[PDB]
């Protein structure tokens, strides 16, 4: 039916060339680049447009990260795989593109993919080969297949695509059938990857394999009972151990459709998971409600890996809103940190960075404990244009209505906002004051024992057109693109509407991670 016994192979151009290509755009891209926005220590294209991060692992003693690539222009366009590698997660070094369509099943893209480690040890890439439906534009709907890769070497510097293994009944579905994750559970192999249902249901469909090579399709593992998520984008399944070491099961997937609820689910798209548990066998049984990975204004599609002990997450800082100021800068679009999952008593999942990150800082300059005894501001330093601020906010004993960071704060008054917010109980990445982009503002919740503790720990990192704000060890994150304006751009301490005391506020310059 549509699981060959063998991957299908159907090659309809030359990969070298077709990649020689690629290598052009991106780097006549690069050599025109405005680095006013481009991040220092962020992993981004050298030129030109990037989305999901794909083939994610820790392969052979080295750090890899794919992206999908557009390598012609600063919007999406048709996509490729980028490729950046790193020994430590510090020091990252840029490959050759890694993927060029070449393949019938893949002609009009290649699009989201993870890479596993197989029984033999070597890797193995799960990637969708995407053709329009009515092969010119989006009018006609997707056409989109499962395929197979193999490396051709341990650096992982180019790959063979063996085909097609899951082909798509395309009467069953509706267009969308993307983003496959492949994993071992007992003696079972599995894949799963987003489907949209024929009657337009966001699904997540699971399928079984002895070999990893041969599939054979078993149910769909968990369907969105929300009728207007038509699809689920980038799923992801792991299990993890809870605080009494017994092993839940995390569902994540990029959800498109849902509409807006007063703080939830505000941009375009929205990425996010539910724990419960699972049996293989049966559906996933989820025991929370859903929850987003990141709170900020820019996240998206979301991939996670695992290194042998940590499950580790980089999500895609996704610009769906117009305007897009970057994209006149040769580049658009980088991803986040990698963050740590970790389950513990409080029955969330945290995201605090991999301890790696803390080999970005070059320096530590600690402020000490700082006291606004009055409604005002204090400014830290005059210039900051890539820096990490670990700050401790006493909420017991501050009478500020609203208290936190003003960074790329240049003098045309422009800045964003990073701060707590006691009439709604929330931290908020405000960008209203921003001299360019889309503006608005962010939340991330904070539970009844959070605004009952008397403190609050921001971890902001601050990188040339963006921040992201860990709050209290990574329980909630915020990522939002800050299109700061020309200038030295300050970073302020301000109380608004009462007094502030800041235990502690240390300031980390952030060493550059080689891709600029």
């Amino acid at each position: 039916g549509f699981t060959p016994d063998a991957p299908v192979l159907h090659e309809i151009k030359n990969h070298s060339e077709e990649l020689t290509k690629a290598e052009a755009g991106v780097a006549a891209f690069a050599a025109k680049r405005n680095n006013r926005w481009y991040p220092k220590f962020h992993i981004a294209s050298n030129g030109g447009w990037i989305n999901d991060p794909n083939g994610l692992c820790f392969y052979k003693g080295r750090w890899h990260v794919f992206y999908q690539l557009h390598p012609y222009g600063t919007q999406w366009g048709p996509m490729h795989w980028g490729h950046v590698s790193s020994a430590d997660m510090v020091n990252w070094k840029r490959e050759p593109i890694m993927f060029a369509p070449s393949l019938e099943e893949e002609k009009d893209g290649v699009f989201s993919g993870s890479a596993v480690i197989g029984d033999d040890g070597k890797l193995k890439f799960y990637y969708t080969g995407h053709r329009w439906a009515n092969g010119k534009d989006n009018t006609g709907g997707d056409w989109q297949v499962q395929m197979l890769a193999e490396p051709d070497n341990d650096e992982l510097t180019s790959a063979t695509k063996r085909g097609m293994v899951i082909d798509c009944p395309t009467d069953k579905v509706n267009h969308h059938y993307r983003d496959p994750k492949v994993w071992k559970t007992g003696d079972k192999w599995y894949m799963t990857f987003g489907v949209s249902s024929a009657e337009k249901r966001g699904q997540m469909w699971l399928f079984s394999s002895d070999d990893m090579v041969k599939w054979t399709y078993e149910q769909v593992l968990f369907e969105h009972p929300d009728s207007n998520v038509f699809m689920l984008e980038c799923p992801d399944f792991f299990p993890i151990k809870d605080v009494e070491g017994n092993e839940k099961w995390v569902i994540g997937f990029s959800a498109m459709g849902a509409k807006p609820s007063g703080f939830m689910n505000r941009n375009v798209n929205n990425a996010g998971y539910m724990i419960g548990t699972w049996t293989p066998g049966e559906q996933f049984k989820p025991e929370t409600e859903f929850r987003l990975w990141d709170c900020g204004h820019n996240y998206y599609a979301p991939q996670s890996f695992n290194d042998g002990k940590r499950q580790i997450v980089y999500g895609w800082m996704s610009p769906f809103v117009e305007p897009i100021p970057m994209q006149d800068d040769g580049w658009c679009g980088n991803l986040t940190l990698p963050r740590e999952i970790t389950l513990g008593a409080d029955g969330d999942l945290h995201t605090a960075p991999v301890a790696e990150m803390e080999g970005l800082r070059e320096d530590t300059v600690d402020f000490g404990a700082i006291d606004l005894d009055v409604s005002g501001e204090k400014t830290i330093v005059d210039d900051a244009e890539a820096v990490e601020i670990e700050m401790t906010i006493d909420l017991a004993n501050s009478t500020a209505e609203r208290a936190g960071l003003r960074v790329h704060a240049t003098e045309d008054g422009a800045y964003t906002s990073v701060a707590y917010d006691d009439q709604i109980g929330r931290v908020v990445v405000d960008r209203q004051a921003n001299a360019q982009g889309d503006r608005g503002y962010r939340t991330a919740p904070l539970s009844e024992a959070e605004l009952a503790a008397g403190e609050l720990k921001l971890r902001v990192y601050v990188d040339r057109g963006c921040v992201e704000v860990y709050v209290n060890d990574g329980r909630q994150v915020l990522s939002s693109y800050s299109y700061a304006s020309e200038g030295p751009r300050a970073i302020k301490l301000v109380a608004e509407s009462g007094t502030l005391k800041v235990k502690s506020l240390v300031l980390h310059h952030m060493k550059s991670i080689g891709l600029e």
